[PDB]
C-alpha cells in the first residue's frame, strides 16, 4: 500500500508540470504577438509623417 | 578490596555510556522524521497552488 501510494504521488508530480509547461508558452506567445503588432503599427505612423 | 571496587566502578563507567548512546540516536531519528514529514507536506501545497 505505501509504495503504491508513493507511485501514485510520483505520477501526478509529473502530470502537473507537463500541464503547466504548455500554458506558460501559450501566455508568452500572445504577449509577444501583441508587442510585435504594436511595433508594426509604430512604423506606419512614422512613414505617414515622413 | 580496593582493586575490586576499582573494577566495579570501571564496569559501570562503560555501561552508562553504552546505555546513553542508544537513546541519543532514538531522539535524533524522531526529530529527523518529523522534519522530513513537514518538508514532504510543503511540496503538496506548492503543487496544489501551481
Amino acid at each position: 500500500k505505501d509504495w503504491q501510494a508513493w507511485l501514485g504521488s510520483v505520477e501526478h508530480s509529473r502530470n502537473t508540470a507537463n500541464a503547466s509547461y504548455q500554458d506558460l508558452n501559450l501566455k508568452r506567445a500572445a504577449v509577444l504577438q501583441e508587442q510585435s503588432w504594436g511595433a508594426r503599427g509604430n512604423a506606419a505612423i512614422a512613414d505617414f509623417v515622413t
